[PDB]
């Protein structure tokens, strides 16, 4: 699909694939400082292609093709982001389909959308990100990273090319985070997850699971499975849990 | 009513006329390049005042008394227009009267606001527009319509003040279609066409009501009604319609 | 909580103040003139603090600490300045706890947003304002406001430092009434009031409650309770309405 922009009044203009079809549409939802080029975005805009449904990728502000100055970036912002594309770029039913920091989002935009949103698949979701891990960490170190003003990251992150994150950013996600209550999401949800994640563990989707008050939730845990979880096995997964989730949908 | 004005940042200002009253509200859709003043829309108005109801009537964006530049307009400016106009000056439950393409947008507004839209009126419902006549057409007139970057009607609707279409009209009209899928409308829904239109094929009806999800669906046919639907007994079925509605909905 | 804006387009921007907890959160709505400062305010404020729930106060546009000139203000840009705290503050289910003009208010936020209010508490609920006792005027004196302009207000209103409203603004708010209508709030709904109430008269609350169409209303009338119902046994009833109605959501 060819480059769209949406003009937002006084926030940045979001860059945007859509791809015309069927109802329920799909909604690719990417993570941490991931553009809508991915392996996965690609693949599910090929699936959708291929079974003549309506589909949507796009950037996040100050990401890729988008506006915005990522300095100034937020997961408050990012959150609005997606509500952006999902009230103004598309129309009828949806599917989310949410990676990381987009399996966090994924979930907002359930809570906020519930007549729109149907079902949600995530892919190591990022539940309550990095702010679990901040308040984990000693207290001295947490006076640390507050006086420095950026946290710097254990060194399993810089694989993924996560480096440092500033003190400020760590505490607006606090307002986004969700498992200390009820999730009040309704719709089907499907949790896929590799149990050798590094980035988050697999367990933050049993945790999302528990909380979801649907009772219709089911988590896929992939014994080798890694945090990009885009091996060929990894998106034939994904795409065989979209095409299940139509038909049930149906 | 007297003339009001919508502020809309980054979008054209839109003209309304309101009608204070009780609650469901109608509001009147207009059909392609018709203003507020139209025979139906003033006899919906009357009615109103009778009865007591609150009411709205507007122009879309670039027709009639609201702001636009009428060369830019297409089907999904339209369509926000009408959420416009139901998010920013209707409060509480809508009762919505679509004319010709205000049927078609009714439709996207009670998929997109389905707490707030209680009943659909729809007359002529234009749904798919003329995307669907555009696609049965042979593919080499198909292709001259684009290398042109028009298509010039049929004559029968020179009848009626249309005359031509530009092609990227008529493309970006794809994304608004409907009746490929299940339309997930729950509320009751009424359908008026004349057999005689030469504008709007009446069997389109039937189509809508067989993709509308919701049980509550009637189609009402008028043997020698034509594409406009505003002789004095066209107007006399309207307000019937309406007052029934009203009456079933309390 | 310290003091935060929340950036509009082209409408004035909001102060608030937000406390990060649990869902659902709270929302003081306040009574008219008021900001976000008063003892009801801070009295839930401090309370779910202590229960970790989020909570956010602010201020209508032209009062306290929010942008835009007062002298333009009216029941429609208020109504609306709830809805944006609503939507670009709040996530998650909300309680709204409605003061005066914020009890009238709180009730179009739930009509418009029944998927995110879950339940509601009024205090003092101005149910169409001052429309009613405008409307209830002899004919002679609603031509002599009109003439003048202005309606200057019965001494007791005096007290609350209330004197005179602009014969517009009364005309403006007639678009916001509620009684002439079912209330489609379908949420349970505790309204508090003061039966010496001179400003409100509590028979208005009983009004309110059988136009709802809830089932689960209840009137909490305090038999010297008067119009601002700020004593220290007021807000002891405040927070146990609010607690218990916590525990019953659960
Ligand atoms: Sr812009
Ligand atoms: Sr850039
Ligand atoms: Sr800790
Ligand atoms: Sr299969
Ligand atoms: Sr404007
Ligand atoms: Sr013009
Ligand atoms: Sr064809
Ligand atoms: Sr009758
Ligand atoms: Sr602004
Ligand atoms: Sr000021
Ligand atoms: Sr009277
Ligand atoms: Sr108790």
């Amino acid at each position: 699909a060819s480059l769209s922009f949406l003009n937002r009044s006084e926030l940045p203009n979001l860059a945007y694939k859509r791809l015309k079809g069927k109802t329920p549409g799909i909604i690719f939802i990417p993570g941490y400082l991931s553009n809508m080029n991915g392996i996965k975005a690609v693949a599910v805009e090929e699936f959708c292609k291929s079974l003549g449904h309506a589909f949507i990728r796009f950037d996040y502000s100050g990401i890729g093709s988008s506006d915005g100055n990522l300095a100034e970036c937020t997961v408050g912002k990012w959150r609005k982001d997606v509500l952006s594309i999902l009230d103004d770029v598309a129309e009828g039913p949806q599917i989310l389909v949410g990676s990381s920091l987009g399996g966090w989002l994924m979930l907002h935009a359930a809570i906020a959308r519930p007549e729109k949103v149907i079902a949600l698949i995530g892919i190591a979701t990022a539940a309550d990100g990095l702010v679990t891990q901040y308040h984990a960490l000693p207290v001295e170190t947490q006076k640390e990273i507050e006086m420095k003003g950026e946290w710097t990251l254990p060194s399993r992150y810089n694989k993924e090319g996560y480096f440092r994150i500033p003190y400020s950013f760590i505490k607006e996600a606090e307002h986004h985070c969700l498992l200390h209550s009820p999730i009040p999401v309704t719709c089907p949800v499907r949790l896929l997850h590799g149990m050798k994640d590094e980035i988050v563990p697999w367990q933050r989707s049993l945790q999302v699971a528990d909380r979801i008050v649907s009772p219709d939730v089911d988590v896929i845990l992939r014994k080798q499975g890694d945090h990009r979880m885009k091996e060929k096995a990894d998106i034939h997964l994904l795409i065989c849990t979209i095409d299940d989730l139509i038909d049930k949908l149906s």
